[PDB]
């Protein structure tokens, strides 16, 4: 479980504290299969545990395919109550993306479909380039999203677009899922790494305590079973507890810089 | 099998499978009355246990109206008592459009007011012709939207949008409706069933038992009495135990097209 | 004394019904401090309480700011605890906006920032000057949104561009706002006090009880403990035994108009 991966890179710049995570299966597009995942979820597992991390920048091998799919002669040999294990897991392992208390930023350098495609929405900010292409298309295999797509593609772009999107298989490109709000910004894929970093470096440069509790109470707002404003009030004490509230108000009001530890 | 109804068309198309039903009181622009809502309720009923069914399109008579509101003065001679009553009988009602298994399409025609917005509402996709126009004026007589539209106009447009409409009984512009999300296209009302047709296609090329998992679980998604993420662990196995799996799996390895049968 | 405030102007104009409160400290740009937000929380108190006042038009003083921050200096001073009893309160006081139902229109004539944002988020609709700016650059400090904003934004903006907001801290204008869904229209400042009068005129000609219906249905469709669909069957019932209704219902079969009262 160190860091040392047969189908993902693990690149941390220390300097940034941004950690890039790349899917790297680059002749079969980047697929998922039973071992990625399962790296996924060790890499995710010690990002969050490390201090050094400090965000994450998630990512695919090569210029055509962010995710695509995933390795369905894989699929195919798995039973039923296996296969509702498998779904049960990789619901888990995304899970810990989008619960995650540090920043993590999908970088859509291509085909981002099926289970790659949940990966995407699972991130709490996407970021397409130019070529980049999404969908949904489980039900041409008589399957349906097993990942959370059900529940994170109508929270992204809507109930209505969603089942169109589901119920078609429709694969789109970067400018309609900006439109659909699948994707925050899309710009030239040139350009795509470089504008995340000064994305994340907007972020990291504020409370990282406060990022954790904002990225929480979003969460709550969106589980039935938590609510989201109680979770807000506690967690508005707790920041204010933080050595960083006590800096992060001195640079306000001596209109200096703030020198946040995390703390 | 009683397949006449006073103020309905029930037309099955045996070639597609495609059922339209169409609302035909055009005389009186498709409005809804006691008589009206009770046909949809059998239609619909008998629409869902007939295994030639395989996806409804939902349109309106005479090519100026979809459904323009409801049949108020017998609405008047109501008691409190039963208008809540009727209020609980549309909205189960409508909800079986929403919980269909089967795929249902609002092709709106022209208008869709009060009770005739709900039930385009409670589909799952809206295709909009041009000349349609959307509202929900019940306000303007005392009464608030009583077959789900305080619930399902902000799933489709927003809290703040959902909110001006329902306040100020705003009409507004098909244009609109589809920026909104309360259409996921706008046609001309020449192509406006040649588009659904086309769209109803695609749907019915893939796992006819997929289509259905998906709709059941965006809708757990939607109500906190279900949890969501399992509905999709649980359907996701669901998909695995079906023939239709089986074959689809085997049409992608083998690059060839698949046929699906239900099962 | 009646209408005496110290940081609010409490104009009712006694003709349309239109309370207009003004947040009155443009030294400041209006800052929120706990003065200023008691004296909302009883300016909403006497408004709900006076049958004279039939909506709440909202706005900031000057050209520059609508509601530009909270004084920081005063939030400092706070003991751990106090903090909490803050957010728990501000809360408090701008959901007594959210659950009017009397309709609540934020005229955002420039700057809304945090604690501000979070007063605009709270009203049923919002209208922005073209001038208009939006932030919540809690995390700048530290801090996060402690007057739900963590809950409010994703509703008006969805997932994602709230994530993006509230972690990045960007300050975004009114062109923005309104693609995003954060304000219903964008006028030019000299346009804007105007346009929502005509706004409040849509609304003020219907019945004031189905107002606050649609506003208790709408509200119960984001409550997880509520059921929206029982509350609007309720409502509907609530709606028949009003003299409004018999009113509106009578003047629309003989087709007149309706003069409502609100009982």
């Amino acid at each position: 479980m160190a860091t040392s991966f047969d189908n993902l890179l693990y690149d941390l710049d220390a300097a940034t504290g941004v950690l890039t995570l790349t899917v790297n299966r680059p002749a079969k597009l980047n697929a998922l299969n039973a071992a990625t995942i399962a790296e996924l979820d060790t890499a995710a597992q010690q990002a969050l545990a490390d201090p050094a991390v400090r965000a994450i920048l998630l990512t695919g091998s090569g210029e055509k395919a962010f995710v695509a799919g995933a390795d369905i002669a894989e699929l195919a040999s798995l039973t039923a109550v296996q296969a509702a294990g498998a779904s049960a897991y990789g619901q888990r392992v995304f899970a810990q993306f989008e619960r995650s208390p540090k920043p993590v930023v999908a970088a859509v350098n291509g085909f981002a479909l099926g289970g790659g495609c949940e990966l995407a929405m699972a991130c709490h900010l996407r970021v397409a380039a130019d070529t980049a292409r999404f969908g949904l298309p489980e039900v041409s295999l008589g399957l349906l999203p097993g990942y959370g797509g059900t529940q994170r593609l109508p929270q992204l772009v809507g109930k209505a677009k969603a089942l169109e999107l589901m119920l078609t298989a429709d694969m789109i490109k970067a400018d309609e899922a900006l439109r659909l709000g699948l994707v925050n910004h899309v710009v030239p894929l040139a350009e795509l790494l470089g504008f995340c970093q000064q994305l994340l470096a907007k972020m990291l440069s504020k409370g990282p305590v406060a990022l954790g509790l904002v990225i929480e109470c979003v969460n709550a707002g969106y589980d039935p079973r938590q609510d989201g404003y109680v979770a807000e009030t506690e967690a508005f004490g707790r920041a204010f507890q933080t050595d960083d509230f006590k800096e992060g108000t001195q640079a306000f009001v001596e209109k200096r810089p703030a020198v946040f530890q995390g703390k």
